[PDB]
């Protein structure tokens, strides 16, 4: 699809088997979901934004789903503000900027 | 151009005829960059990210380029980590998501 940006750039993800929205960001390096829970490993982690840092569970090699789009990735879980898809996702889906 | 998402999308923007780095990012309302002088007067603004919000200062109706492209809106300038290119301009420059 071609995704506009007059709005917030919403989708729907399938992950851990629970439905949420997420924002497309291509100014986060990382995937960022509020508090949820995830199986396998994790290790702490902060990372930093516009306000400063957040510590998170990052988990690895999680399957998600975005616009029918299947991939496989790195999952940060924490108190964000909102939900973020970062460039290690968006990369598996083929997504770019265009203009 | 069309840029891919394995490493930042990082582009030289021109303002106040100096050239910056910024970040290309969907996630971003507005376009906020490090401190720097800007002509007129200002208007407060809070803006929210990851770590909490900032206090920033409000430009309206400033020229800057970027990526070679003209655009005149508003600008926030405040302690942002990295100079970031919002919505805001993002679709001054006519750019979309694509996958
Ligand atoms: C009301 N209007 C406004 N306008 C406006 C404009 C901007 C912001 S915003 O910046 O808060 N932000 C909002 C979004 C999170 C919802 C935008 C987002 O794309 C930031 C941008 C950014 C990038 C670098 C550093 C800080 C911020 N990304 C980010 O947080 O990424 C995190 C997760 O991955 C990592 O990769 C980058 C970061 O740091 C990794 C390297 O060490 C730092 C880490 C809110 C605004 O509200
Ligand atoms: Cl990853
Ligand atoms: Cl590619
Ligand atoms: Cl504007």
């Amino acid at each position: 699809p071609q995704i506009t940006l007059w709005q917030r750039p919403l989708v729907t993800i399938k992950i851990g088997g629970q439905l949420k929205e997420a924002l497309l960001d291509t100014g986060a390096d990382d995937t960022v979901l509020e508090e949820m829970s995830l199986p396998g490993r994790w290790k702490p982690k902060m990372i930093g934004g516009i306000g400063g840092f957040i510590k998170v569970r990052q988990y690895d090699q999680i399957p998600i789903e975005i616009c029918g789009h299947k991939a496989i990735g790195t999952v940060l879980v924490g108190p964000t503000p909102t939900n973020v898809i970062g460039r290690n996702l968006l990369t598996q889906i083929g997504c770019t900027l265009n203009f």
